[PDB]
């Protein structure tokens, strides 16, 4: 599922993302756009033979098993799939954790890069929250 802006603001509100970790909504909007394009189904693989799944490009190397991924952890406790799927509480659910891990939302490399320090709250600018 490819989301509009707006429609992935309310998901994202209603699973508990906003101020998450201290993390307003439009940062998780932004981090989703510049990760996946919005897109649940969006893959990339990395230089180190793990790959990163979903709408919030959630990496095999710690947080989710896809089976390929040697010497690997799974964290989140799912398999990499369940970071595809329409429905975005998985993804969610495995992004609480990760943003809590001690680096807090620079576990996003494409955040750090183009969201950090901007103005995150016009990702959600116009939306009915
Ligand atoms: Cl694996
Ligand atoms: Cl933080
Ligand atoms: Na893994």
């Amino acid at each position: 599922k490819v989301f509009g802006r707006c429609e992935l603001a309310a998901a994202m509100k209603r699973h508990g993302l906003d101020n998450y970790r201290g993390y307003s909504l439009g940062n998780w909007v932004c981090a989703a756009k510049f990760e996946s394009n919005f897109n649940t189904q969006a893959t990339n693989r990395n230089t180190d033979g793990s790959t990163d799944y979903g709408i919030l490009q959630i990496n095999s190397r710690w947080w989710c098993n896809d089976g390929r991924t040697p010497g690997s952890r799974n964290l989140c406790n799912i398999p990499c799939s369940a970071l595809l799927s329409s429905d975005i509480t998985a993804s969610v659910n495995c992004a609480k954790k990760i943003v809590s891990d001690g680096n807090g939302m620079n576990a996003w490399v494409a955040w750090r890069n183009r969201c950090k320090g901007t103005d995150v709250q016009a990702w959600i600018r116009g939306c009915r929250l």
